[PDB]
């Protein structure tokens, strides 16, 4: 079992999920965040002067999921987030040795 | 060293913290999150019409913790955060492979 | 690649973060949480009775780096985010087994 973590724009949650979930991929957390990349912020002018945001809001989504899945899930997500300007979004793929269902106290693959 | 991280329902903190301290289990993390699980969310019903609310608000809770005591965390947080309907938790173990209290630069299991 | 998840007090991100940004640590995931340690919280005292607070804001940030470059980044945040006082913080180093940039598909070191 794999951890899937992906930091996408907010305005991308909506339509990523429902292609994670239309592909079977549905267990799901989602965390405000903010963030930035290689870019460190955009830059935005007020009053004829550029400054620099370097913190940018981002939704994180963390799927975990089995490893065989982790390539179609990275590929769904890289799909459906991108717009092709700096910002789309990173992925990190994270072992998680356990999962438990509080539930039912289920382990393993069933209890994803 | 292990991270213990429990996603339950927000009205289950309270016992599962007091349950987890009591144990000696104190070092904790709290995150505000939403999240589904195998169901995809809740069937709400609006003036005569079904629909579905597919995230739903959770908090997540992180421990790290030695691996020994990986099974009574687990326990713990399962006994008192179930309440028997789906939506009451799930928990993955994510290896964590060094800790480092920031006031000392102490590591290893004294930091915890 | 390793996960560097460091929770820290909310009035040092930004010293923390210009310091890890001036050192060539940019990436960065950056969330609000509530946590304790050690110590289970903070005595207060209300109409001369004391009683504990037992979760805390905090600030948790998350940077991805090469495993190379995780002693320089713990000792950055360690110089920057510490007061002397419980409560300044705790980092954990997690396994990332996987990086992806969403926009350009790019894996690896150089999707940092
Ligand atoms: N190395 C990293 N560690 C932690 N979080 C990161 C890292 N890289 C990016 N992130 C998170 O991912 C979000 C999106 O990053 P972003 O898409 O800007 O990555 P990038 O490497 O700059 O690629 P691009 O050139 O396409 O912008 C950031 O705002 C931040 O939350
Ligand atoms: N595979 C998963 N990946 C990411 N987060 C998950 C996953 N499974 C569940 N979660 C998170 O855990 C929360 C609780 O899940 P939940 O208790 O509904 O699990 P479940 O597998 O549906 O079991 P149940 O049948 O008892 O509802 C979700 O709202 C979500 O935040
Ligand atoms: N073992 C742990 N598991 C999860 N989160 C932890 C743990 N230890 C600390 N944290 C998180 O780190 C924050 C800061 O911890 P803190 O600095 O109080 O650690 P400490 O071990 O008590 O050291 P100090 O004696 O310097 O206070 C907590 O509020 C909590 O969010
Ligand atoms: O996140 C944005 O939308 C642009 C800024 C960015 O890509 C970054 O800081 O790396
Ligand atoms: O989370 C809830 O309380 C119920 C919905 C649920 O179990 C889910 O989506 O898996
Ligand atoms: O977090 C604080 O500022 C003090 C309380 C503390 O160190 C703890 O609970 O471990
Ligand atoms: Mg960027
Ligand atoms: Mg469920
Ligand atoms: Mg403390």
């Amino acid at each position: 079992m794999k951890k899937v973590e992906a930091i996408i724009r907010p305005e991308k949650l909506e339509i990523v999920k429902k292609a994670l979930s239309d592909a079977g991929y549905v267990g799901m957390t989602v965390s405000e965040v903010k963030g930035r990349g290689v870019q460190g912020g955009i830059v935005e002018r007020y009053r004829g002067r550029e400054y620099i945001v370097d913190l940018i809001p981002k939704v994180k989504i963390e799927l975990v999921v089995k490893e065989e899945d982790v390539d179609n899930v990275i590929d769904i997500i890289c799909e459906n987030a991108r717009t092709g300007n700096p910002g789309d979004g990173k992925i990190f793929v994270i072992p998680v040795e356990r999962v438990v269902r509080v539930r039912t106290k289920e382990e393993g693959k069933e209890a994803l």
